[PDB]
DNA sequence: CCTGACTCC
DNA sequence: ATGGGAGTCAGG
């Protein structure tokens, strides 16, 4: 602990060398027009720490963040770019994300600051950011002189810790994974994140005064039906109404009482009507507290736009998350929630939602990969099984029972068992057992694959995806059965999941660069996993419905085909 | 603050 | 004991 850097008053020539470590701190963890409360640059030529009210009006400065030939190595470099696009500056040139290394190379670390990420190499020459600032309402930006040294210890670790990360990347076969991927992905993210999706706060308004008379209306048929008031939202007062009071039976516990799960609801819906009552009461309340007040109440109020944060460094398999809103469980299965999604419209007057999604993609990939015929061969096979399941014609098969179908392929294919599937379709376990039977032997590839998945992630200690993407599952060789068995079932499934997530970053990359080279207005608002969402003005529609989809399939190539389909509308809602 | 709800892929 | 991956909310 003795390190020495300039605590400059002005910016000078060799603060602006062509490399160099680059922090700029932002403190909250929604960086979304967030302070920035100060700047650390570390190159050949020393350390300096700058004022960001100095340094972002320095022309000189601003020019270095904007020259691309200048390469910057940091630590989340997303963030940093969207809140400098919120002080109106452009970032550009980065070269070396140390969060983005860290998450490949082991996912599991959750590896949130740069000190998380220099244990990773026994560098212990700089503190956690917790340690600095302090915890919920303590927290704070300390004195200059404790920030600033804060600030340059971090650039320090990123100047040091680059080449080792880089290093054993390399070792693992994924560097290209970072430099290729992962760092071109932050840049569109940051792009994404920045313009917001636009809200028509009227209709959301309008639908929330609905929803709360609707409520209302539940609320007193459950009293009713339950022959007193009590807090529906309350799993323990509804345990003691279901179980005690009315002596329904108690189908399930958990370690704090009874189970009202979904589940259990509705296998109780022949016993009482105040069952299915209750589970249209918790739905539409939370219609209404997320998907209406939490929404409204993260909207900016003159733009009325929203701006999520994709995070790319938290989920095990390599997908995306998405907070402060999650835009990535937007309803959609039931009409009366769907109807939200007709508040989400476009930026601009006379401009539209193009939506495109890859149809099954994670089930194609499993038939690349497991190498399966007649999988293969079938590439509606979520519609198929429920012809099976429900024993009826093609056009009888309701999108209800079609989405029931889809839990059962992805059940199966992924490891569940005769107990689970014989719950979810409220059938007998024997039943049950030979619907999982009959499948494996249906597709004898994909059951070959899954047995030896799990005995390779035995020996190796990990599960890689298509593109290098790596899991560590310590827990495959435990004694313990429950814990053995969870290891052994993330072996089947983060291979598939993980490398579907790989196509369609890829898919983004590769589509953007087309989006440019062809002038488009069109950008990408939202990633849903096996979705992209995108807006436009309604002239390049036309152009659109060839030239996303082109590119989508196109990311990769496999065994299969990938097929994409495609809508567009005035709202979100439309988009189908 | 965690738990168990509901939401999506 | 009992397919996988996520986030937000009210209650307690
Ligand atoms: N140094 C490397 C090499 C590869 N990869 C990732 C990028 C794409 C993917 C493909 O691996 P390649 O060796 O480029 O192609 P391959 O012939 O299919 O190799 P393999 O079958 O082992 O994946 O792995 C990486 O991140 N870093
Ligand atoms: N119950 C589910 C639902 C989804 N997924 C994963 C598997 C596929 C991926 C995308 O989800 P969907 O788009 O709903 O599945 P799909 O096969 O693409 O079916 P659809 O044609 O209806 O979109 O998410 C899963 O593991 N379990
Ligand atoms: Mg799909």
């Amino acid at each position: 602990a003795k390190m020495a850097f300039t605590l400059a008053d002005r910016v000078t020539e060799e603060m602006l060398a062509d490399k160099a470590a680059l922090v700029v701190e932002v403190v909250e963890e929604n960086y979304h027009d967030a302070p920035i409360v100060g700047i650390a640059v570390v190159n050949e030529h020393g350390r300096f720490f700058l004022r960001p009210e100095t340094a972002l009006a320095d022309p000189q400065f601003v020019a270095w963040l904007g020259d691309e030939t200048k390469k910057k190595s940091m630590f989340d470099s997303k963030r940093a770019a969207v809140a400098l696009k919120w002080k109106g500056i452009e970032l550009c040139g980065v070269s070396f994300d140390l969060l983005l290394a860290a998450y490949l190379l082991d996912p599991a670390q959750g590896v949130d600051d740069v000190a998380a990420a220099a244990k990773m190499k026994q560098y212990e020459a700089v503190r956690p950011d917790e340690a600095v600032y302090g915890k919920g309402a303590k927290r704070a930006v300390p004195d200059e002189p404790v920030l600033a040294e804060h600030l340059v210890r971090k650039a320090a670790a990123i100047w040091e810790l680059e080449r080792p990360f880089l290093d054993e990347l390399r070792r693992n076969e994924q560097d290209r994974l970072l430099v290729e991927l992962e760092q071109p992905l932050s840049s569109i993210l940051a792009e994404m994140e920045f313009a917001g999706v636009k809200v028509d706060t009227k209709r959301l308004e309008q639908m929330g005064k609905e929803l709360a008379e609707q409520l209302g209306t539940v609320e007193q048929r459950i009293y009713e039906l339950a022959g007193q008031e009590f807090n529906i939202n309350s799993p323990k007062q509804l345990g003691v109404i279901l179980f005690e009071k009315l002596q329904l039976p108690v189908l399930k516990k958990t370690k704090t009482g009874y189970s009202t799960s979904a589940d259990v609801l509705e296998k109780l819906a022949p016993y009482h009507e105040i069952v299915e009552n209750i589970l249209h009461y918790r739905q539409l309340g939370k219609l209404q507290s997320t998907y209406i007040e939490g929404l409204l109440k993260v909207v900016r109020p003159a733009t009325k736009k929203v701006h999520t944060i994709f995070n790319q460094a938290l989920t095990q398999t390599g997908r995306l998350s998405s907070t402060e809103p999650n835009l990535q469980n937007i309803p959609i299965r039931l009409e009366e929630g769907r109807k939200i999604r007709q508040a989400f419209v476009p930026s601009e007057s006379d401009w539209l939602i193009f939506a495109a999604d890859y149809s099954q993609i994670e089930l194609r990939v499993l038939a690349h990969i497991a190498e399966d015929d007649n999988l293969m061969e079938a590439f509606d096979i979520h519609t198929k099984t429920a012809m099976d399941i429900f024993q009826v014609s093609e056009d009888e098969v309701t999108p209800n029972m079609r989405r029931q179908a889809k839990a059962v392929n992805f059940g199966i294919v992924y490891g569940i068992s005769d107990y689970g599937l014989a719950q979810n379709l409220n059938i007998s376990r024997k039943e049950a057992a030979e619907f999982i039977e009959r499948y494996f032997e249906s597709f004898p590839g994909v059951k070959r694959y899954m047995e030896n998945i799990v005995q390779e992630a035995k020996q190796k200690g990990y599960v890689t995806t298509l593109l290098h993407r790596r899991r560590y599952l310590p827990d495959i060789t435990s004694r313990n059965f429950n814990v053995r068995s969870f290891a052994e079932r993330m072996a089947m499934n983060t291979p598939i999941q993980g490398s579907a997530a790989d196509i369609i970053k890829k898919a983004m990359i590769d589509l953007n660069a087309r989006l440019k080279e062809e002038r488009l207005q069109a950008h990408l608002l939202l990633q849903v996993h096996d979705e992209l969402i995108l807006e436009a003005p309604k002239e390049e529609m036309e152009r659109l419905c060839r030239l996303v989809p082109e590119v989508m399939e196109q990311a990769v190539t496999l065994r299969v085909p990938l097929k994409v389909d495609y809508h567009y509308g005035s709202t979100w809602y439309d988009a189908k």
